[PDB]
């Protein structure tokens, strides 16, 4: 791994958005149980005229 | 790996948008168990208009 | 792991969003019961005309 | 791991936002239990035209 | 790990949000319990035009 | 409407089970929503050995 | 209506079980909304050998 | 109505179960709303060798 | 309405279980609510041999 | 409404259960509210061999 040389903006190795939602989980249930489960908008990058150049 | 060189803009290995969304769960239920999953939009990226040139 | 070189802006390895959101629960229940879980909108990166050149 | 060289702006390994948000958790639950959370919005980054250049 | 070198704004490692909420509970329950829990909005970065130059 | 007149058991108007199980809704729903319904097991009647004469 | 007369047991009108279950909902919902219901066993009636006669 | 007239054992207009559970309920909701129900065994009537006779 | 007139035993208008259970209710959320509910056994009526003759 | 007559055992109107548990609620919620209910196990009637007769 190695990074950007140059560019007419900064060149960089930003993570915007990741990782685990609701993942990896170990639930043994027994008759009448409930689990729900609600995740909100994700917005990850750039966003409303961001990183923008004269 | 080896980053970008050059450019007009900024050559970068930029990660907007990924990960696990719901995934690799173990579930053992028995008889009447509910299990809802509501995931939100994703945007993942440049929007309005970002990183624009002048 | 090396970081970037030169760029018109700053290059950075800047991370903006991640993490665990829900994830790896160890969940053992018996019979009625209720886990419900909500999470607000994800907004990671730059917004509003940020980072934005002269 | 090795720190940018250079740039227009400054260069950082700035950490916006991660960590986990009602992750690991060890339940062990009898008939009728409730457990309800909200995790709110999250904005991690930069907003409001933040880190602009004259 | 090693600091940036330089950069036209300063470059720092700058850690603006992170850590654990609501995670890595030990909960055993009996019968009827109740356990609510509500996270609020998470600002981290730099908001409201800061870190801009002239 | 006249009820039983005799018998060697006792004639009745025994309503056992009856009514309405997730009847009758009205639901007006948008985009992704979620609604599972469960309805355990329904035992109306004489069960094990009732109601039996010497 | 009349009830009954007589019997060899005593004659009744007896209501064991009835009602709504989750019936006459009005729902209105928008986007992503979750809303699961369990409706445990129903036992209605005479069980474990009862009204028997010696 | 009218009650019994008579019989060997009591008649009665006996109601042992019933009534609305989880009806007439009026919800509006917007986005990511949870509302989970769980409404334990119904036992109406009579059990364990109950209004026998000698 | 008019009662029993005789029996072996007591012939009564006895009501051992009714009622609304989470019924009626108007509910008005926005965004991110959460709102379990859990009803315990319901046992209406006579048990452990009650309401026996010698 | 007229009362029972006469009878081996004593012919009364009786009521062991009823009434309204978590009914008629009047909710208006903004964002992430939590609001979980808990009713414990009813028991109305006669239990461990009450009302017997020598």
């Amino acid at each position: 791994g190695y990074g950007n040389q140059g560019g007419g903006y900064g060149g960089g190795y930003d993570n915007y958005g990741g990782g685990n939602y609701g993942s990896g989980n170990y639930n043994v249930f027994g008759n009448y149980n409930q689990q729900p489960s609600n995740y909100g908008p994700m917005k990850s990058g750039n966003f409303g005229g961001s990183r923008n150049m004269g």
